[PDB]
């Protein structure tokens, strides 16, 4: 029979950083895998209208000193892709972190869109 | 090559559809853990700290329990859950839920040799 302690983690326990093999399949469909392992790549879950949007909403410095960056409002859904220590290409290997933070692009264009993923803070 | 935009969509975005928002979860997970299986269970919260954190609230704040025990225990700190609670058009047996992320502390009942957590009593 079931215990109560078993029956606790059946009914209670969902452990979020046991919760993935995301960014190892994404990383690869996306190509950047291809020549060589992107080091750390984020993945932005909202709309690409909502972040498309960011264009037009807090107006701030990007790494590089030009002044064309933009930070999202609000916190945006996104997922990071880190390599591990034992990444090595062709058999890159990456750690997935998902997380609710606010984006940093640069965006240039007409239309004046997104074109360099600068931060997330 | 592509313009740059169209690289920043394909490096960036990854758009979530409506049927892998988080607002599914708990229709999911009330499902997979079997409590949707004899009646819709009313409320239910999920921790997504490790089992190793909320084990250890065993030996945190002692707290009387809502029933009137007291091998009650809130975590000393918040942690990161999500609650479960029937919508109101929720009709057994096609159970329906609204899912709701929180950092809240939790409140849990220990018991046995180990002590252990054995029911879930609140979040705070
Ligand atoms: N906020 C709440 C309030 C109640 N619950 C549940 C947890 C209890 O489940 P067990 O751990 O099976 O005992 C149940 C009855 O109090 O309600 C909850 O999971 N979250």
């Amino acid at each position: 029979k079931e215990t109560a302690a078993a029956k606790f983690e059946r009914q209670h326990m969902d452990s979020s950083t046991s919760a993935s093999n995301y960014c190892n399949l994404m990383m690869c469909c996306r190509n950047l895998t291809k020549d060589r392992c992107k080091p750390v790549n984020t993945f932005v879950h909202e709309s690409l209208a909502d972040v498309q949007a960011v264009c037009s909403q807090k107006n701030v410095a990007c790494k590089n000193g030009q002044t064309n960056c933009y930070q999202s409002y609000s916190t945006m859904s996104i997922t990071d892709c880190r390599e591990t220590g034992s990444s090595k290409y062709p058999n890159c290997a990456y750690k997935t972190t998902q997380a609710n933070k606010h984006i940093i692009v640069a965006c240039e264009g007409n239309p004046y869109v997104p074109v360099h993923f600068d931060a997330s803070v």
